[PDB]
């Protein structure tokens, strides 16, 4: 009843029984796997959602069975039933989204999850307040390049009453400007929500980085437009250690990965506004988001000025020009003392995390194709390791687009 | 009927084939198994044979026709006269092309329609089994323009022991346990090369020492067989501009030649039936060379192209794996020896998806085997959304002999 586990590498056998409380149903079925897909898409049923995260924040304390334990269940029970919903306290928030990060199949940053500093904007009235909020986490977070892991959490959903949206994917994102010749100056993977953030009154650039406005959404409100401050959002400008040539690519990528459009979801409340920011990965930005024909693409540009053959595959060009973009990228943060962690460490670090987990609850979501790195996978440690892929709640979720 | 997207360009096929997959993979609504390497009656037999049958002749377009009538009744009578039933020639044919067609983690699927079958069904001994295996190891290397091949074994059947290639592949190099506890030659191979001796071979002691075939023919014993050097052609490996590599005294063989997969056609199980093409340069020069648990020779290389082994931040793993892998390509090319890039292949890969979503409305295929394992996302079937699924004909694992 328990998936067998391999890690092939070392020969190391565990059992998963924690995928036994998987909370929700996946896309795979016995006829046949979707685990390659990216998007795997009251009453009494919040009550036994609410439930089963009292039970799991009791069980982090080790005051399971209490008398607090008993009389915090009775107390959301009670408030359900007059209310149709219930409030966490201040400490269950900060429980729930370290548990949520902890879930999340698809992060290798893992190792981290207890140490999360949680912003709580529950009281938040208006998109102004909002923006404090979020100007606040990020100076927090970026702490002048020595990066530090957060979560603002703004309103949760209820009934009557629209939702709090950060309609931008991420706090920090550079325009990308739709051509007219099919093409895109910028970035590719912005290109909607720069499209909105004209029609919203911004009056756009006309350069490969530049950093998009944020639109916020209060509740029953259309979007607001607001600029970020230019101090807040720290940059590293790409250069490479041994290729002088590469500084005048003119290269840059921002400090803090901000994550702002997934939805939080905690003991069954649905917190639609609560971005969250760590630091990055180094192959994110060198093999991803450089590299990818469909974002800046810059993989043919960097190999001719490397005086590589990119007339035949089999001279690797690809290859060798991705992995001086990555070194790029890395001795950039560290000159600039922004901290970066590369796939190497990373993946030798989410070893650790699987092992702790193992000891810990028997067991830990992890979604392969997401936690290997793109490039040299088999390189890594997590390439050997076998994987069981679940869904437990607390967690975060994509949700829809707003518009 | 499952949506399927390509991130890279946005095009959108449905997957209709997948709703006729024959048995259940591992996977279910609660949790996704799809990274695990093993997915943990005469009416039993019918029934799978003529689903075999009526695909054969769709596939003919002699679909309900009398010959299609005929060999129904045929394979009908086979089974009550005998308890199994035999293939024609051209069933085989097209059972072993099936079979490779639908093997989920073939990223090498685009040569489906080109396969040399060899026919040694009425094989008798082990010593008959090794004139087929030199045969198939001659015929598939050709001079080094290698070509795609499958000899196909007696079936098994009630009563009577399995033919067996107790090797894993025609090709291995020996592993050797050592008194230190490490391992000279390949890690893979410490048991069979154990078992050769313990069968009365005599060992090397080299890192490539190409160990004997054990073959198993029904009920007696294995027998250990040699196989004659000059059929076995291997490549030294150099480097095109690292003049040292060279001296690191590194090589790898021709052929491909997998030799422990069960081979099912409408029902009949052929536990020996060994197939052959050619190798991707990332088989060779990221896995076998470098995986910490086979040569694991990334550090060594490092050392030899100075690099700053202290940091992984340097990304030192990374260069040297790359430059392996050329070396690998440059060796193979040098010594004219047929072998395809991680970069070709995932190219031919995506217009082999094109055309089976044409064929047949879509292609099983294990997204995290095709991947290469160096520069995924730089190749196309990174962004390439996949579904998995067990299809018949088919290659399956099985247990070991022993
Ligand atoms: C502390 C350093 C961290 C590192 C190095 C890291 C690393 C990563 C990486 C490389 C990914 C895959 C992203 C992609 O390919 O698009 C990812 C995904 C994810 N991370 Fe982490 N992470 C960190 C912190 C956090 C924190 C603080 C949270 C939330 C509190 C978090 C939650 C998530 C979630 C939910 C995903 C899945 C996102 C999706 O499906 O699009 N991570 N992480
Ligand atoms: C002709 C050139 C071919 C290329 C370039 C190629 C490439 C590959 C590669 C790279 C793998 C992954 C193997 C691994 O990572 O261990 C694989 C798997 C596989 N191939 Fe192909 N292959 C070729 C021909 C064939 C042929 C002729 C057959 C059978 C008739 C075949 C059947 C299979 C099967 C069944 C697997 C799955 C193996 C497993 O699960 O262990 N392939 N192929
Ligand atoms: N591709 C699309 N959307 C899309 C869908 C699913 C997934 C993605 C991938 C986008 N992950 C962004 C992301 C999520 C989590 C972590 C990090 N990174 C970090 N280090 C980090 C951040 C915070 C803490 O740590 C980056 C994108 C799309 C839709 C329409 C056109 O394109
Ligand atoms: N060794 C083990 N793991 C393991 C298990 C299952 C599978 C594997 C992976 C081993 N595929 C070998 C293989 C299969 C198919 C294709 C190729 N390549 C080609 N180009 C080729 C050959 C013929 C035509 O083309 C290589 C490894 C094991 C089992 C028990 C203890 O350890
Ligand atoms: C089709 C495939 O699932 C898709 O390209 C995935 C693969 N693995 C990934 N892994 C990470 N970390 N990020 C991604 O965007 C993706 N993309
Ligand atoms: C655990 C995981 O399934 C295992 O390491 C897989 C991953 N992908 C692979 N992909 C290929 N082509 N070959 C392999 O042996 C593997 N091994
Ligand atoms: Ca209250
Ligand atoms: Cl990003
Ligand atoms: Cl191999
Ligand atoms: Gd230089
Ligand atoms: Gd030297
Ligand atoms: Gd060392
Ligand atoms: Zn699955």
């Amino acid at each position: 009843k328990f998936p067998r586990v391999k890690n092939w590498e070392v020969g190391s056998i565990t059992y998963d029984t924690l995928s036994a409380q998987a909370q929700q149903d996946g896309p795979c079925t016995p006829r046949r796997c979707l685990g390659s897909l990216v998007f795997p898409r009251a009453p009494e049923q919040l009550l036994s959602q609410a439930r089963d995260f009292i039970n799991q924040y009791y069980s982090s304390i080790k005051r399971s069975g209490s008398q607090a334990h008993e009389q915090r269940l009775q107390e959301v029970e009670a408030e359900v039933a007059a209310t149709g919903t219930y409030q966490l306290r201040e400490s269950e928030l900060v429980f729930g989204a370290k548990q949520a990060w902890r879930n999340a199949p698809r992060c290798v940053g893992r190792i981290q999850w207890g140490k999360l500093q949680v912003f709580d904007a529950r009281d938040c009235r208006s998109a102004q307040e909002m923006f404090t909020y979020i100007c606040n986490h990020i100076k927090y977070a970026t702490n002048r390049g020595n990066l530090r892991s957060a979560i603002t959490v703004f309103p949760q959903r209820c009934p009557g009453r629209g939702d709090f949206r950060i309609w931008n994917s991420q706090l920090v994102r550079y325009a990308g400007y739709r051509q007219q010749d099919g093409s895109v100056r910028g970035d590719p993977a912005n290109v909607e929500i720069t499209e909105l953030c004209i029609q919203h009154g911004w009056t756009p650039g006309n350069g490969r980085f530049d950093v998009l406005p944020l639109l916020l959404q209060a509740p029953d409100e259309p979007p607001e437009l607001f600029l970020l401050p230019p101090e807040l959002v720290l940059e590293v400008p790409l250069e490479h250690p041994t290729l002088e040539w590469f500084a005048a690519l003119g290269l840059r990528w921002y400090a803090l990965p901000a994550v702002s459009n997934m939805l939080l979801e905690i003991g069954g409340l649905e917190f639609p506004a609560a971005p969250f920011s760590g630091w990055y990965m180094s192959t994110e930005i060198g093999t991803r988001n450089l590299c990818d024909p469909h974002r800046y693409n810059i993989l043919e540009d960097v190999a001719v000025c490397m005086d590589l053959d990119t007339r035949t595959t089999s001279s690797l060009w690809k290859d060798k020009a991705a992995v001086e973009i990555n070194v790029a990228v890395l001795h950039s943060y560290q000159l600039a003392k922004v901290t970066i962690v590369d796939h190497h460490a990373a993946t030798a670090s989410f070893m650790k995390h699987l092992e702790n987990e193992q000891k810990a609850r028997g067991g830990c979501p992890a979604d392969w194709a997401w936690i290997v790195p793109p490039i040299s996978g088999s390189l890594t440690p997590v390439f050997h390791q076998e994987m069981v892929n679940y869904f437990l709640s607390p967690a975060f979720r994509y949700q829809p687009d707003p518009w």
